[PDB]
């Protein structure tokens, strides 16, 4: 029995701990008075606090569900979308068919081109909350609601936050000894270049280790192909984000001129974004980010990967643990799942910010027990959240 | 003619009652939702029950004041938050010596996280327009001059037939024809009797020399869109706009390659990247950039790509105070592939009092403002009405 949504409340949660940047701060870099920093290398903006947007959604009968999306930059954007536009269209609906609610909300602004970006960030938080409600009302975990899922799967170390190439290798080794078999490094970081870095990691970790290279977008297809040729002898697991997201022609060119598996997708929003690429390019792996996408989008991307034999290896980012729990629930149902990003500093906050038995130990994620997401914000989180 | 650093960036909304009958479009017992939004059941799209846009006032340390504008009909707090919290801080201290450089820097801040369009570029658009306005004022040149020169007038086509019946819609089109307009567009969903009946009526009323385009409003499968176009084809449609869903590029390829009726798209795009994704697969005859979504930098890059491929440019127009419309006229006038420009008579006319500056449209042609920069600004009356956000 599904009770109608009564209220939708939006919050930000700013954390007392901070995930390090991949790439030490350098001479010339500036902290803007507005609290943001642009990296001189990649030109991308970064926050000086970790922060996410949480949504509390409550039924008339008193069932409480939580959703979460990105809030590191301009959280008032998602907050405005939800408070001014979206909440009003969710209140009165129920959780009998969360995906139908998502589709209705998406369709409202589709023709004006708000098919991704912040609009879908907002839909993501709403969609997760609604599934959390649906699971609780059914007395079922979300993964059971979606037809069943495994209770554990492999995690890989998605980043190595140490300042030197030698230190990054020691950190990788530390995790290897603790059950991890797969690792990834960011190509722009090493002073001596990505070939030098993968060579070192391969030497340190041995032949069996899976070692991927996250190329962080900023290359022409020709340059990307060069870098990949240099890394190739060291048996890279995959090359991620070889060129700019918008440069589909470049992505096509790279993917068809190397046999190294190409992985993309953390910055997508919907299966529509995937269709645009897999129609032209040779994509081995897609890497959806729950916090940007929501459960509905996540499973549609999964289903499409299964139609084409594409591997699914979800991205992770720091948050309170709500969208991560959602990611685990949804990932567990996917036939094409081959792993899931993990970083200690990304995962650790959920220990204090969540109640629930979601865990990551010995190189594997373990799903929480219980209906819905299987988790909820802890008393600590409830004290830190601020309305927006 | 030096460039003074930006000192302040101020965001406002301007909200006003709609002055055109628009609820006549709701026939299935549609209900007003919180904050004044209403969803049309036939197309599932949300609409405001008022007119509203986001205005930006940008001022240099030396006191030059520029204005930009973007969409604000829906959740203007989104763009406002983006500007107030994030973007303003990276514009302040910069100057207008190279507005496109500032645009590229702002766009780059968030592009790898997938904020490559939507409300993010909405926000960049308002900032870009304001910066170009300042650039021109500081150089003592109109924007079009600063961009290498542009025409001072060009054809406008009529859109908006807010009459209940097919006949009255024809009569309305006739009136605008009598005023010197010779190009028109109608929305295919509007006709109870079908797009074929509508174009048939218009063609007869207006005669064979008139340009009559059909806006198909996205909601067809590619096969249904081809059928519809086939039904309209015998009446010489000027172009078929938005035959299928924006996301459905395969369907657009299919439609565009199975009809000789010119295909037009683009109002809901944000950058040349969106264009590239389409023209690389599809047969696009016309692109229809919307300045309020895009900004001048994005608009001229789209026009430049169009020139590379022999694609006509016929820009979109929409609800707004006239600030981004004026920016649209400035940028458009520099484009070799320009063939004309949408004209929303029902918005443009009553909004004259909201602007200072000589932007006009008459005798079927837009007439561009004469002054430096944008050439228009909010009137004293408009300044009385804007609210900070
Ligand atoms: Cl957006
Ligand atoms: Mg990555
Ligand atoms: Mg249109």
């Amino acid at each position: 029995m599904n009770s109608p949504i009564a209220t939708v409340e939006v919050f930000t949660l700013t954390q007392p701990r901070k995930v390090p940047y991949l790439g030490a701060l350098r001479e010339g870099e500036v902290v803007n008075p507005n609290g943001y920093i642009v990296r001189k290398g990649n030109r991308t903006v970064y926050p000086t606090f970790d922060r996410s947007v949480l949504v509390r959604m409550t039924t008339e009968a008193g069932t409480v569900g939580w959703g979460e999306t990105y809030g590191i930059v301009a959280p008032g954007a998602v907050a405005a979308l939800i408070n001014d536009l979206l909440a009003g269209f969710v209140i009165g609906r129920d959780a009998s068919d969360p995906s139908a609610v998502y589709d209705d909300l998406y369709d409202m602004m589709r023709v004006r081109g708000y098919t991704g970006g912040f609009y879908v960030d907002a839909l993501a938080a709403l969609d997760i909350a609604l599934w959390d409600i649906a699971g609780q009302e059914a007395g079922k975990s979300i993964r059971d609601l979606l037809g069943g899922g495994v209770d554990s799967f492999p995690a890989y170390v998605s980043g190595l936050p140490e300042r030197t190439l030698k230190a990054r290798g020691e950190l990788a080794k530390y995790w290897q000894d603790r059950g991890f078999n797969a690792f990834k490094f960011a190509t722009p970081v090493a002073d001596d270049g990505p070939a030098a870095e993968i060579a070192n990691l391969r030497q340190v970790l041995g032949p069996q280790a899976k070692i991927a290279a996250d190329m962080h977008w900023n290359q022409t297809p020709e340059r990307a192909l060069e870098l990949i040729a240099e890394m190739q002898p060291f048996d890279p697991w995959f090359a991620e984000a070889p060129v700019w997201t918008e440069d589909i022609a470049g992505l096509e060119k790279v993917s068809k001129n190397t046999d190294v598996p190409i992985a993309v997708g953390e910055e997508w929003r919907t299966h529509w974004d995937m269709r645009a690429r897999i129609e032209r390019c040779r994509i081995a792996i897609v890497q959806p980010e729950m916090g940007h996408k929501g459960i509905t989008n996540f499973i549609r991307i999964g289903a499409l990967a299964a139609e084409h034999g594409i591997d699914v290896i979800p991205h992770a980012t720091v948050g309170a643990g709500i969208f991560l729990a959602a990611s685990l629930q949804a990932s567990s149902t996917l036939s094409m799942l081959k792993g899931h990003e993990f970083q200690h500093s990304i995962f650790e906050p959920n220990r204090r910010l969540l109640d629930g038995d979601m865990d990551c130990r010995e190189g594997r994620y373990h799903l929480p027990s219980g209906p819905g997401l299987g988790v909820r914000p802890s008393e600590a989180a409830l004290g830190l959240i601020e309305r927006i």
